[PDB]
């Protein structure tokens, strides 16, 4: 408790799934949270139950103007902005033959460009504050490949890289940038996926809060010397070789 | 030797720099090469000296129709297509604040989407042949970050990941996909960069042919059991830790 | 908070430096800690101030019998053992020609075998508890090489690998195994090294507690879905490319 | 053919398996080869059929004196020494509970120390020549973990690291050092292992010559700008995530 005292965070894609879990987890640690999404109905709903510590904003991460508005909301409503959780993302699949180029561009827009746009938008207030933490949500698909998962793999790897380039540039201003790489997490994005799809050492899929616990760590000043790094929370999948 | 005799290859961005070096290197090893670029003047120039061993075609890697035309050219002129070298690429830079969104979009289109389009275009002729080798040109900027080099870092990391997802999917068809990661290479793309910018064990920048030698290895059947892997040719930069 | 209340931990090399910082940090979070070392003077000294929260034991990590005695101490004094911090280690250097074989053998014994012996010693009490967290201290020298630092590099890379093999094997028993990779940390091991030797995004060396914060996270149940993974705390060094 | 003209190489563990394959492959490319092992019967046998281009020497890689003798044999019998293939290795397994410490030390001695001793022994003549290539045989077990494979995993990771530290130190002298990481290869070491143990994109185990082709590339001057790097030849295993 209180591990995020005085902190203000902005979470993209926070109306449901892991994003919603991150909002709740940070609020529980004392942070004020602005969360944006395109699911306004659900967004306003949870904002009502977290009203005193969180605010919902309509945010399509593919639009820079909306990102600016989200950041201004945090600054004007809560006083500042110290944490950014680039969580918004989509999942589409397809083999090289069936995958539509429109699907490829769409996932690049949301999963990659959306993350970059978020970073661009939060740096001004963070630099003025002299401190900040940017947490980009990648995945283990950003560490290795998967059949018929080209756009998703490409963007998750890209996010992994962008985390490092921005980390190097922003470090001198007191802003850390790290990426989180989870394995299968029980959320609506993978509800159709069997929980044991991956070979894991722990033998189970993850609960969203297990990823939120990592977000809290990275958002807090406890992780003050970690930047440009990959934090894996996958139950051990990438730690082992793929066996038959 | 004639390490590539019987092989037909398609090289993007082959009008100059490493691309041109790769075309010459493979032709020297007995390959028939179709190479495309947007620099038609220079492209047609070298096509003339390479005689009946190589054909030049205008190819903007961001356009799927042009990729298809280049592949059709290779199949009709040489009877098939067994090797693809996704070499075309651009370099732009800028801090998070100053970097233009148009530049970000353009580099994603050329460096990332262009590579994916190349893969899509060659799958058919390669699967028909039951064999194939796709070589994607990433870089050490696809292994670590660089200040004010976000679009480039993101795309090179993306290419690294796409190499893996496609390798897994195409393996069953006898097609290998690998990525090459060079350090500073002496070409027009980085002629404005001091040659000793990187801390190398070899204490020098790379010569294009030194990368072409790796392209030949991966294009040949000698590398038959290597796929989805990263081949680093950087003089030792990423093998060491960055010192101040 | 009391993020480790109820947990019992064993820390090797806990008489000074990071080890001592880890013991203090975990005790502050409610853990009961048994810490061992070969520096008995300093070890007993801090055990006295930590009072009933910590016990000091002489522990040469190269000796299996001493590891067993330390574990028995933890179980008898605190009722069990849930966390192991394999922190003991030494640093020696030398060029390929000048580096003494005795030094190579000694560092393998302490930095590598010592870590394995620790893992062996705690498996029983942890499996009995059905839970556990093993934290192995590697370093960025376990991610990249360093001139005239062969024994150290080899062992730190080995620890990184051992972390994975054991994580996979122990996962089914509810035991997590992860590795920590710090950059330059201000301790007596590297006091002879200039603090700005590495190119860091944060432009400074690490403080021991900054690593201890990561140890606490991994020791706590908050990191329940992370195992077999590398946690980097280097201020951004490995996230960037080495410049000359 | 002739890709190793004028080159003299030393191969440890070359009496059978991959080592024997490497000897044959390099001899076929014009290299003179001294190969050492502890299987003298078999060693002298193949030396008789390759007599004009290869010489067998008794070499226990755990003994520095024997390494010196092997190097002197290459220098005095063939005129110099330009390539070293640290191939000698053993495989033992066991869970944390059953694995004997004698087995652990033995594999550290052969797989790790043996490799270091080889590097120490070849540097003198290589530095005098001003050029050389050291090829260390690691494995994908040096990139990820495996249950009940602790000593093997630890040593293969260690070899991976030692490759980088030595590469950085030796680069200025014109000596490159790289590591090879193969997947399952059909040799007597894994004859008891099912060929489809790993999930591979190519759907088959490797033939030793497929690894030897990589040794030839790295031994040749074609790979002149690659050093401190990992070359994976595993049919795509590590390129993908472990799925059930
Ligand atoms: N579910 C998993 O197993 C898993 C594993 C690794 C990584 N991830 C990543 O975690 C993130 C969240 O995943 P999730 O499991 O909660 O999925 P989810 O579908 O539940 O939530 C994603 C959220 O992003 C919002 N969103 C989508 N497009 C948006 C846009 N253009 N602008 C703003 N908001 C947008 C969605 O409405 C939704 O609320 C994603 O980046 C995903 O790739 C998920
Ligand atoms: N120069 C280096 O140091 C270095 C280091 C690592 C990686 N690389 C990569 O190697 C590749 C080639 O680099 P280079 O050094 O020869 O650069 P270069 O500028 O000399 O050549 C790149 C070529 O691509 C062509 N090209 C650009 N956009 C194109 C498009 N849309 N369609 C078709 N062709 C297009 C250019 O006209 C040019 O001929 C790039 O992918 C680059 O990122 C270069
Ligand atoms: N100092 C750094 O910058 C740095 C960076 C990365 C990793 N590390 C690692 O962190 C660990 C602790 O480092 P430190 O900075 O506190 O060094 P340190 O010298 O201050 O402490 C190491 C401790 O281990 C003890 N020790 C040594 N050999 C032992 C043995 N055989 N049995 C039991 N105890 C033994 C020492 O007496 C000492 O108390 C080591 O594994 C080291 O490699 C240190
Ligand atoms: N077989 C595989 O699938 C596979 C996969 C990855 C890596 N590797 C590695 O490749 C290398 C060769 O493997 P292999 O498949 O040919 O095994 P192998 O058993 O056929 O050959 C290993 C050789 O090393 C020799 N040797 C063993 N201990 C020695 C010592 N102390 N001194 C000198 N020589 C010694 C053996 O007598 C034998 O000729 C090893 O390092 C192994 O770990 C093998």
């Amino acid at each position: 408790s209180g591990r995020l005292t005085g902190k203000v965070a902005l979470v993209s894609g926070g109306a449901r799934g892991m994003g919603a879990s991150h909002v709740r987890a940070m609020v529980a640690e004392g942070a004020k949270v602005v969360f944006g999404d395109i699911l306004d109905e659900e967004g306003k709903a949870m904002a009502a139950e977290l009203a005193d510590a969180a605010r919902y904003v309509h945010l399509d991460v593919t639009q820079p103007a909306q990102w600016k508005a989200a950041v201004d909301t945090a600054v004007t409503a809560f006083g500042g902005l110290h944490v950014l959780v680039n969580n918004a993302g989509i999942l589409n699949i397809g083999t090289i033959e069936d995958y539509a180029l429109t699907e490829w561009q769409r996932i690049l827009d949301v999963n990659l460009t959306g993350v970059f746009l978020g970073i661009r938008a939060v740096v001004k207030p963070m630099k003025e504050a002299g401190r900040g933490s940017i947490i980009n949500i990648s995945s283990i698909e950003g560490l290795a490949g998967t059949v018929a998962c080209h756009g998703y793999t490409a963007t998750k790897f890209a996010v992994r890289g962008l985390t490092k380039s921005t980390a190097l540039e922003l470090g001198p201003s007191g802003i850390r940038v790290n990426s989180i790489h989870p394995g299968l997490v029980k959320t609506p994005m993978t509800d159709w996926v069997p929980e044991d799809i991956f070979q894991t050492a722990l033998g189970r899929a993850a609960e969203p809060v297990e990823v939120s616990n990592l977000v809290v760590y990275l958002a807090s000043d406890e992780s003050s010397y970690s930047t440009g790094a990959e934090f894996v929370v996958d139950g051990g999948t990438v730690a082992g070789l793929a066996h038959n």
